């Protein structure tokens, strides 16, 4: 094949908690590679690998990071930490797989 990812990076900037098997749950902070966006026809959903596995992530709770490919393995890394807040983020697009 002569396609590929953009294989730019990404950051939760809030948590999600996945609902759907193809869905990736993820917490404040955590990084995640970002393959394609608009996956699967599926506006604001973009595709995600995150945990060793991939998947799909809400943009709306997402920021791009873009920086050139280091030639190193990559080292992220975090912590559970307890959340006081009653701040809730923005909602997940529709998972329509087709039209309306």
């Amino acid at each position: 094949g002569s396609m590929k990812y953009l294989n730019v990076l990404a950051k939760a900037l809030y948590d999600n908690v996945a609902e759907s098997p193809d869905e990736l749950s993820f917490r404040k902070g955590d990084i995640m590679t970002v393959l394609e966006r608009d996956t699967q026809g599926l506006d604001g959903w973009w595709l995600c690998s995150l945990h060793g596995r991939q998947g799909i992530v809400p943009g709306n709770r997402l920021k791009i990071l873009v920086g050139m490919y280091d030639k190193k393995p990559a080292g992220s890394g975090g912590s559970g930490s307890g959340s006081e807040k009653q701040d809730s983020p923005p909602p997940k697009p529709p998972r329509t797989r087709s039209c309306l």
